[PDB]
């Protein structure tokens, strides 16, 4: 009877599939790519030659028979089936939805693709950055703040402007001390900040592509002349697998309503983990891992007739790398500075934790 299907192999889904496989529980991991994407490092991968090969990890080397590359197009709840484009139906005793989020390319790569194509996409982007003397980053959230710092750190000679629609940078959940220091670090690197300005001609702009002249405009009348436009304008919940089947149980974002055991509302053998769960914390790979531990444990506790584990958030820990040499953040809601973030995140961007989880060695 027992068989756990995991929709999505991001941070959540490979933590779940690793755990299930190590317990020899019957399971199937489904993802549209052939490789796990360490997207935490995607921004460095768009800046450093030869780095992208280190951010994609073949699923089938790690999971073999229990991994299927396919696009989930629906879930049949009365027959307990996951429906794949091309006609495959996977039955389940327990379902884990780990579909994460979608957004503009450099920061997210969600295509039915091979590892070699994915890698080449990032290598193309490095060549775009390298060619461009003038670069605009759109969006001053936690993503675009890292984009701008990565460019200016790897190429100080380049001119980098960041345009953000708010008065302060990065997440509104962060201690004001972290958000002020993000700004100051950006300024000390030489990044041009254009705050409280929304870019207004986005739908006409060539993206991720060097041009001799691109005119960027804002809603306050500012014009910025540039060679390259990179979008860090934010993400959307990827509800493509499940929106039809779970329509009544969705948040307004598209995320799934859960209880503290991460069971989807109305169900006992369906769980949501990571960005697609309607937990009201910022979207973090770290929390994806923690939701994977709870969901896998609760499937086992659910079948073993043991009480279930609960998720109760602690104070926000959140680190911003500011190039490979700098950064700032907070640990359990307390400020931390360059030395800590530099070695914990900035140097490696957690890449080697994904290789370890996957039992592979980086190329
Ligand atoms: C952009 C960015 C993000 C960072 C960064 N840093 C951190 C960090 O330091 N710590 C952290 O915790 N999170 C960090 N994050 C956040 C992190 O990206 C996310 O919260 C993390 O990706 C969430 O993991 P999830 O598993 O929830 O979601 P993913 O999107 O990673 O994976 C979802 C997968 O489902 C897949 N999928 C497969 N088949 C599908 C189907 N048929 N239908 C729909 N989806 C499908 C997608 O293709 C995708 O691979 C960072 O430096 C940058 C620049
Ligand atoms: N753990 C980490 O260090 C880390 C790193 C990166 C991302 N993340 C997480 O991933 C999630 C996404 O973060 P994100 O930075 O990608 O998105 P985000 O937090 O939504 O930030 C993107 C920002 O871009 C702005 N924006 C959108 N369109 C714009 C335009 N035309 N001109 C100017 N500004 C524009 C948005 O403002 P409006 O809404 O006003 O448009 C928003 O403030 C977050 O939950 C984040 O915490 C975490």
């Amino acid at each position: 009877a027992l068989h756990v299907v995991i929709v999505g192999g991001g941070f959540g889904g490979i933590a779940a599939a690793s755990q299930l496989q190590a317990l020899n529980v019957p399971f199937m991991l489904v993802d549209m790519k052939d490789s796990f994407h360490h997207n935490v490092a995607a921004l460095r991968a768009s800046v450093e030659t030869g780095f992208a090969k280190k951010t994609f990890i073949s699923y089938s080397v790690t999971f073999k028979d229990n991994f299927r590359q396919g696009l989930v197009v629906g879930i049949d709840l009365k027959n307990q089936m996951v429906l794949l484009q091309g006609g495959e139906a996977l039955p389940f005793s327990h379902l884990i939805l780990a579909t994460g989020s979608t957004g503009p390319f450099p920061g997210k790569f969600n295509e039915v693709s091979s590892q070699q194509a994915a890698i080449q996409a990032y290598e193309d982007m490095v060549r775009q950055v390298q060619r461009s003397r003038f670069i605009v980053v759109v969006g001053g959230g936690s993503a675009g703040v890292e984009m701008a710092a990565e460019i200016k750190t790897e190429y100080p000679e380049k001119e980098v402007t960041l345009i953000h629609s708010q008065v302060a940078l990065a997440d509104k959940e962060l201690l004001p001390s972290v958000r002020q220091e993000v700004k100051e670090i950006l300024l000390r690197k030489g990044v041009q900040l254009l705050l409280s300005e929304r870019v207004s001609n986005l739908e006409e702009l060539p993206l991720n592509e060097y041009r001799e002249y691109i005119k960027v405009q804002t809603d306050k009348g500012t014009e910025v002349a540039t060679n390259l436009v990179i979008l860090c304008t934010g993400i959307k919940i990827n509800s493509s697998a499940y929106r039809k089947a779970f329509e009544s149980r969705l948040a307004s974002s598209g995320a799934l309503r859960v209880n503290e055991h991460l069971q989807v509302e109305g169900h006992s053998n369906v769980y949501a983990i990571g960005d697609c769960a309607d937990v009201r914390t910022p979207k973090m790979a770290y929390l994806a891992g923690l939701h994977a531990n709870i969901a896998v444990a609760n499937i086992v506790n659910s079948v073993k007739q043991r009480p279930l584990q609960a998720y109760k958030p602690g104070a926000l820990t959140f680190l911003l790398s500011m190039g490979r040499n700098d950064g700032v953040g907070q640990i359990s809601g307390f400020y931390v500075g360059r030395l800590m973030v530099r070695l914990t995140k900035s140097r490696d961007l957690f890449v080697s934790t994904s290789w370890k989880t996957m039992r592979q060695s980086p190329p």
